[PDB]
């Protein structure tokens, strides 16, 4: 944490005086998932570059989505860019200081579970934090009690109530493909995995693999936010003897109409 | 290593001129295990803050325990506090420069082995250093030959002679519960593990999980110290679909009379 | 990357003006494998200390090997020495700027596969990057497009064509022992592994374990180099309840006549 408690306060104060919007829910939009901001009403956008203390990516968009006041991150930060986790997760603590109570995290991931198929939406039921095993953690350093406790529990990170609400909502949508669920594993990147690494990750119990999200979830739970999230399976990883960026980028627009409807409906029952 | 060889020497010299005690054994007391210092005779305490070069935690207590001259660390340092391993392990090299020959390391840990039960004492037979897999190691950097070799072996870290002496001593005590043995795995922390992570760690062959000890053992072996250690199982980790700090704190006082007797008896046969 | 693009250019320019040699192949010689430079004709050596920007180890030797113009690293750099991966891999990008098209990487490793025997040569078919799981990666930071893409694929890192050429060449040599193949796993070091760690690594699917190579391969693939490599199995790791440096050093001279012949023949078919 290269930021003082006051830095977070200064940023939150700036945002509160520049918009009349007062979000109750924050949504972090992953790779190729930034199209959700388009459905917001009474929207107000701020490029990250205009906000004091924000890291370099992207923009923050406030607005109303299906009755709920939200704030969305159009673009996120990654460890592979050279940013320490205290920079990657800066926005999460700011959201808490704005009065946000729930965080929705989304991402694009590679499918490790053999039953998954391209286009599947996997509700995140749990995660595996590989960088955390070695000490790379956003909570490393002196603990700030004004945010949370020294040793936070992480076994109940993904809200059970919201996950059931998610399944009920997916049923009302009348989708032919079942809503998937699984464990998300995060690794640093930026290179893609070798076959041997993919086999290993699957045997660790992982269903999907990506390069983000886990740090943000840990910080959100530390400061008391309710957490819900999902992965868009953009490709099936090969487990025997290639993957590119445009593949995940194309897959993004592929299931755009699907994700937008889903997230919009979930706002109805969060709750408040 | 942000410390010069001279820094270690300066600290050892300070200690040698401020107490007449000349310890042969050093004991690092973990979470809720600091009550052992109470049985020391001719004791002398120094807060870490009074000792030149010591990291910030805690106190060092010299004294006689059941016939043996000892020095105990009442409180230790952790990677999750933001300290590099060269700071976490500073005391170990100082002990070597004082003439200490044996290091006893203790800690509180979560039980991964299904047969373990709360209150069990697990002798550490081996360990798994996860942070070490990624390069986070107290020996990283130029090697100081005055302490040890460039590529130290770690497969024989936990002295076999002492482990058998430990079992014989535990038998003379007449305990109803058998003395457990197992592999300790260290992860960075400070958050507690998710269910998926717990399942993974068990399949890696780990019997107990914690956030310390391994760095100190590696440094002790590098500089030639005999090593012995154990974990107090404060709780059984859940492997299916919470843990707090006061749970391990309460469990500490729970088996206080047990640990104190055990450690005191082990001093009898170390040997000298 | 603490180096600017210009730094790489300055170093490459220095080398190009100090030798008439123009290598097409670069070979990194591992522990006890530096004897290959002896067969070079029209050789020219530069201690790393004479080359602007080079890290501290060792020497670079240019020359002709069995008809092919080569440049060899007599000694490499390791993460355990305290060097970040951007320093460890500096030479690889310089080689690309010299016009090198293929990189041959060699190392000494511990055998995890039960069928391996001391003296065996294991062709590297794939790898597992443990430090990479936690973010320690030579590509971490802003991406330099003049070298490669932001998200490079790594599943096809070890050239299939060269691996088959390797097997054909090994057959013409008339060796009694078959040429082995397997997955190489890299860990930080400098201490050697415990029994519990060895068992774990084997279950991850690793056949050989060492403290180098992976970073260099990742950087080579990022900048477009064809990659081929192998490990000299210097010892069989114990999987039940010691290893030193002179053991791998002695094993090096043991299979010197073997490795030298093999590498020399492979130059014939790389191709050009
Ligand atoms: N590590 C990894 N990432 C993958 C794979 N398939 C898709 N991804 C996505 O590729 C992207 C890079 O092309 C990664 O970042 C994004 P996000 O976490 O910002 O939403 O998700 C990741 C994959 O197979 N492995
Ligand atoms: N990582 C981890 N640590 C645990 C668990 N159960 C008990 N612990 C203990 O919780 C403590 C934090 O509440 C950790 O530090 C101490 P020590 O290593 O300083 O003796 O041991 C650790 C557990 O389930 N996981
Ligand atoms: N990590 C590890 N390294 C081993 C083992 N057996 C041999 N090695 C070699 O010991 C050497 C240290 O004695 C390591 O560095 C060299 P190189 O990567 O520079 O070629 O290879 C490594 C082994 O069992 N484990
Ligand atoms: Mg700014
Ligand atoms: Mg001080
Ligand atoms: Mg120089
Ligand atoms: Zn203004
Ligand atoms: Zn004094
Ligand atoms: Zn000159």
């Amino acid at each position: 944490n290269g930021y003082t408690y006051e830095d977070y306060q200064d940023t939150a104060k700036w945002l509160l005086s520049h918009t009349e919007q007062r979000p109750q829910v924050a949504v972090i939009c992953g790779s190729g998932l930034g199209g959700l901001v388009n459905k917001l009403t009474q929207a107000q956008t701020f490029d990250y570059s205009e906000i004091p203390n924000f890291p370099e990516s992207g923009r923050l968009v406030f607005g109303i989505l299906n009755g709920r006041a939200c704030v969305m991150m159009q673009g996120r930060f990654h460890m592979y860019e050279g940013y320490p986790f205290w920079k990657v997760t800066f926005p999460v603590r700011v959201f808490r200081l704005l009065g946000v109570e729930t965080l929705v995290v989304t991402n694009a991931a590679g499918g490790l579970n053999p039953n998954f198929e391209v286009g599947d939406i996997m509700l995140i039921r749990d995660h595996i934090n590989l960088p955390g095993f070695s000490g790379e953690n956003p909570l490393r350093g002196p603990n700030e009690e004004r945010f949370g406790v020294r040793f936070p529990a992480m076994s109940d990170a993904y809200d059970r109530d919201m996950r059931q609400k998610a399944h009920s909502t997916w049923k009302q949508m009348g989708e032919q493909r079942e809503l998937q669920e699984g464990t998300y594993v995060m690794l640093g990147g930026p290179n893609f995995e070798t076959v041997a690494e993919c086999r290993l990750l699957r045997n660790l119990g992982a269903d999907a693999v990506g390069m983000s999200t886990v740090p943000e979830v840990i910080v959100a739970r530390h400061c008391g936010l309710r957490v819900f999230g999902f992965s868009l399976i953009t490709n099936k990883v090969i487990m025997d003897y290639k993957a590119n960026h445009e593949e995940v980028l194309e897959a993004g627009k592929q299931a755009a109409q699907k994700l937008e409807q889903f997230v919009s409906l979930l706002m109805a029952s969060i709750p408040v």
